[PDB]
């Protein structure tokens, strides 16, 4: 059963001093199962006060200590990853199997960032006088404010969440109100784990007013944001308004190149694949399948069918395997991406339309014959709809792949060593996959260039931007 | 004798399109001594395009052919480093002693970033499946658009252009107006050594019409910034609403801590000396001395007596140790802080007011018994004033530190391990330096913190900023 | 209860071919209490072949994978920490106290080198032909034969199997035979955990005969061994007939340094404390007191009251703080060392002789205005027994700690700051513990200098003697 | 013209004590052309005394300024390539276009060492206890003795000497008696450049009576070789009895892998070229050609025509190729290895009989259809003799290559990613090149796995060996 959230404020989970709340409901049925406090200005001083002394408490813990309490919940993560999975499913709309994917793989990122704490070294560099000692000495930064989207509700908070406490800086997050309770369920197991009061805290309410008034607090150290780009580049400039360190990860538009000596039954398993994972609502997800003219038509045929075995319905009901979308905004957003598709000339193979009338159910989608100059190609769909066009010379893929200011992700697909070491050095993008689809390790770098944002969530990098560099050269007499 | 500066794009020495100028006067005199071109938006156009195919150029030559260029370049600077000396100078005002260090360290800086650039290393990650390789690999992230400040107009320049050329990025770098000289001919080793054109370029002009083009224009991918607070939080805000990678370099307020066990005589040696490097028109310069009340008085008198001991001068002139300040300005800031500091009850131990009526020369100041809320304590004065303050507890002078949102550099003298061991884990520096003067080498690491920005212009870290982080998963079948 | 120990050879617990076993006793009473299998030749066969195939199928196993192995086997490591606890005081003659800790932080050990095996990165580096890709890849070298002693029966084994299996590499160990229970019963864990047969292996017997056949066998590739200086200069020469990678732990001669500023209680309590943990029977014991004049007499009387303090019995019997010699070989040299003492002119404080008749009971010893030529101050003790001599000079100190060729660990007390940086600079130790007693963790490195050996078995470093390095050059064409 | 070679002794150029001389003979007409100086146990004891002044003041001179230092002594070595490379023709063998790029290339390897000695870096730990600090420490080990083959008389010496350098150690080497001066060419350098006395050491004589005194002697840290695996052997068994850090660098057995889809003519150019390469006489020489049935014949014809077109006659005249072996032990090598392939029933396609009655001149030879027990393909021939096999399956030819005990290089050529990705995997070599011919940079790791010794000498891998790992914890209290 869905359960009401409240805000997480000093280790206690309490309502909003106003008693306002927000109104939750299911994607697949429109109907309200549930609500989230709606916490104001006087909330956000508790949060902001009670992040200052968590801060001062967490990084005087040592970093092995830190990393069994940390492991400590991942294991809680774990064993409740039944009910996260169900609160997911419920508020955002993705099947059953996919969240509980996301759940237990939220487990696993935990881990790797507890024990990638106590490995933050710092550097002894040889002295130019040998009478003195040169030091680089690595620290948290301070306490951390953190905005994420609804895609992947436990996920897109528990990145920024293990990296913030594995290097010692407090960290307060406002989860995003359409799935406000699977991302308290993640921070509940953090505070049963044994997490200081104070060091983590959670809000909601309004996005606009919660981001204008704790970027500019003089608590804040680091703003790490995630969503789309437009608002991204009004969160940065605050920032940088404010002198806080940033970080950005944003909207991406992921080219897919399929060579001529590709793996066609590989290509369109793993891009088919990785196209409708989350109906499509995912940053990293394939977009504009560049796919060569001697196998673009038996490409795009397998596509189709693929998509056509997909089972659409309730993500609670056992068998489906493509959810409601998550709003109705993607709805709109849908029906314009394919209406456009057909005006500029291009063709509809599958799908297209809306799927019934009570929810927010769109047909996976397959169009052919696009054009440069269709919506689908140039802003970031964010559902489940595939874009393919031809291409007779790499060199021609190479150019699209590159054209858009988005640097996030892309995918290929190829046989030879020489193909794979060009597409290394020519495509601009923070990740490639080649006859895979995506896998995001926490031990892998994660993030954008360009218009995607800068930052890295995954590897030893992951933890660069929570960490200040101090060099220290004490003269010995 | 001074030359007139003209701007560099595309490999060659050019006026304006308009045939516009800006007059270049001497600091000492008053007196005019040459001119430098004012570019305006047209030759800012060509300069963007050039730097566009200068990227493509030097992103293809190897490193270890980009560091043999680079170090070629380095010899050419040290030959010339008495030529360069005598137009600093001239146009900023610092001794002649002074400005040759300046010019001999920039190529130090040069040669150690040279080899740097080929030791930028991938990485290989132990794969979860052993039928694909996981690799993260490191590449220059574009066009650089750099602004520089008057105070060391050969150094501050070096440091960014020298990271940018190790990296494969293109360089284009806005120098100071009013110490055009020196830039220029910095710049000038590099095009005589072989960089090829486009991959360096210099303008010069009105800094907000300048700075409001480059930085969100979609060539340049990258900014980074040296210079005042103010004129970061504007120039990092539209950086953010564009989303351009940026690294800033702000104003300091540097403490200096004197414990019981210190070296009074040390202290004032290093601390002092460091104090009016540069006429204290330093990021860096040791500002507020928090003295233990113990040897307060006997540090006070020290310091008045090394003061005193200055020759205040022509740079030009031989025995020469504090030139005249770099621009009218300072000499008004210098007046008012001084007047601040006898209204609210401080004592003037020494010096206080202008030597003279031609030039920008002031006498070297000390003020004691200084209160927390003088203009001294709270803004940066970037002059050749010391203010002291005593303490009792070594507690109570690490929280006077930390008090001010500036986290530049700091200083400490002492003897003890302990004492030692808990200045660096408590003060909010970027560096800090014991027992000894700042010694600020390639290989160390530089930059701020809360508001003196973000980022490092030394060690490995200097070159991630102009570096992508690019995760590549292939998959053998 | 005391168990009987088989072999482990390709994950069955067996007893030798011919049957022979060897007589296990406790060596605080001196009464059999089980038996060990005797492994011949022809067991040494069958362990061989079945390390080969574990380590073909040990190398497949991808990285997080053996790490979720290896912890596992660390958590039954600490749910059975009692059990071993147990095993080991009987028959190695350590407090149940100490035993305790040495199983708990055997899993500790455990658990940080199964992260470390999912951190051995490869290098990608900057090519001198852009058209070419320079790699360098990390590989497990391959089987690895081990000898232990039985100071620590379980730890010095859990170091070199657990560096062993993080790097992909099979591992056969020959245990100590006078205390072969508890080196079983950790290995018993791994193989509970799920290790596959033939990836570990144990043997008992004559250790010359196995050591003589391990080393030259060509399925071996490398050898480590942790014991005596002599014996390990006879295996590594043989390892070196062979060309076998090998690394050596030996004995060391650790010195004290109590400086004229030291804290005197905190020294009495940290080197007195350390010095008779596991009955002095450690390779990093204190050995040589080197005490400034100035307090030489209050640090002795300090020594001898606290050595007075220890409680002399049984093990097993609560309140213990001293057990008995694990051999009557220790009893001898205890009893020479005093005696030589005695000759030379030393005076011995207190203790120096056996207690009762019946185990191995020595009292803890304190010998003071030791000369230069005594045996103690040459010959590595391996028992409960101080020596002490003055010094004036802190170079006179210096110079005495590196007379001797052995370079395992050194301690120091002392406050300034250049005392430390002076004694970390010229001490010739591999590890230097100042103001506190040892505190040797997972993650830093343990290794010693000149005739201590070679090699690490902590930090990174610790996988470095498992893995190859291969250069990779491949040119895209 | 010829010179005679002297030792160098603490900074001097001096002759033996007791005179002795050994002659030197033009490998190309077998007459005398020099002589040198025939070391004793005297004049070892004089050099081993000045070792141990020499690391001490060696190890006192800061980083930059030991890297300056080298790299004024590369600037001499590139001035003097000219004639350095006249004195290696005359005495080794070798044409003088290959002494020009081995001369050049040793001061492209000193240059890279300079700079990596500024950067052997020290590591900060996490502390478990916040109130201490954790440190890992890198220090030169000590006086090093070095012993070089006659293949590649500078390059040989010049890796070894310069990680020595780069670190702070000593170094003493035993350059081989036949080709002396030019190994005395790249040390005199080093003298000119302004490196200490005692620091640098050169010694020639009997070497069996100079290894068996400089390894036991207690002077003597560390100890590295490269020559033949069974003397590598005799010293490694050496140093382990008197436990002294070793690394050997011996023998290797490269094979080459034609692949299906391989280049054919690129490898013929690539591993024909690389073949004759110093006639053969390098560890690293392509010796077992596996190529593919599929291309096998078209390869061997190739193969044959590019061994015909080298050109034989005396390394000084011009438009030579292939010189003379460097001693009379090689040309008895090449007639019983291409004797033996005539009795298994091998076939010789090209050369394969000495050429004239004067000098040590060979013909390149190939041989076809060679057996898997013929000596060519057991035994490292170390000439100008090539044997190709052919194959069917790539996991035979893998295997294959597999087989002997050396596992120094490899080759491999191939289009796929599959291919490449399984031979990255699956060879056993120190070294592997794809698609080119071996290129050895100073930046890359140089070593071999099993009989071919350990260590590497290339890459931040080769200061490893003479460097210290040193753990100090200091509480601050």
């Amino acid at each position: 059963t869905y359960t009401d959230t409240q805000l997480l404020i000093d280790g206690e989970w309490v309502d909003a001093a106003s008693g306002k709340t927000i109104d939750v409901v299911n994607p697949a049925t429109g109907k309200p199962i549930g609500k989230v406090a709606h916490a104001g200005i006087a909330d956000l001083d508790r949060a902001l006060a009670a992040a200052q002394r968590g801060f001062e408490a967490w990084r005087k813990v040592p970093a092995h200590e830190r990393a069994a309490t940390m492991r400590k919940a991942a294991a809680l993560v774990r064993e409740r990853a039944d009910t996260i999975a169900q609160l997911m499913t419920q508020e955002q709309g993705k099947p059953l199997t996919e969240a509980r994917v996301e759940v237990l793989s939220a487990a696993d990122i935990i881990e790797w960032f507890a024990d990638e704490g106590r490995r933050v070294y710092g550097r002894i560099v040889p002295p130019r006088n040998l009478g003195a000692q040169q030091t680089v000495v690595k620290e948290p930064v301070g306490p951390v404010a953190a905005f994420t989207p609804w895609n992947f509700p436990v996920n897109q908070v528990v990145r920024k969440l293990s990296a913030a406490l594995a290097t010692g800086c407090s960290f307060l997050v406002k989860a995003p109100e359409e799935t406000p309770a699977s991302p308290a369920a993640l921070l509940r197991a953090f505070v049963d784990a044994g997490v200081p009061a104070g060091v983590i805290g959670l809000v909601y309410g309004d996005p606009a007013e919660i981001s204008s008034y704790l970027i500019p607090h003089p608590v804040i150290r680091k703003v790490t944001f995630t969503g789309s780009t437009p608002v991204g580049k009004q969160l940065a400039a605050l920032a940088g308004q404010h002198m806080k360190r940033a970080t950005m990860e944003l909207g991406g538009h992921a080219p897919v190149i399929v060579a001529e000596d590709a793996d066609v039954a590989l290509a369109v398993k793993a891009a088919g694949g990785a196209k409708f994972r989350n109906a499509g609502q995912v940053c990293i997800s394939p977009t504009r399948f560049l796919v060569h003219n001697s196998i673009r038509d038996e490409f795009t045929r397998a596509l189709v069918k693929h998509a056509e075995g997909l089972k659409v319905g309730n993500g609670l009901e056992e068998g489906t395997t493509l959810g409601a979308l998550a709003n109705p905004r993607r709805l709109t957003a849908m029906a314009s991406v394919v209406d456009n598709a057909r005006k500029v000339g291009a063709s509809i193979e599958t799908g297209g339309e809306r799927i019934g009338a009570e929810g927010n159910f769109f047909a996976p989608t397959v169009i052919a014959n696009v054009p440069l100059e269709a919506d689908v190609f140039n802003n970031e769909p964010f559902g489940p709809v595939a874009a393919i066009r031809g291409f007779d010379k790499l060199e021609e893929a190479i150019a699209e792949a590159n054209r858009l200011p988005f640097g996030l992700a892309g995918y290929a697909f190829t046989r030879s060593f020489a193909n794979v070491h060009l597409l290394t050095q020519r495509l601009e993008v923070g990740m490639l996959w080649i006859n895979q689809p995506a896998t995001p390790w926490p031990e892998m770098p994660f993030g954008g260039v360009k218009d995607s944002g800068y930052g890295s969530e995954g590897g030893p990098e992951a933890l660069e931007p929570y960490l200040v560099t101090k060099s220290v050269t004490v003269m010995a007499v």
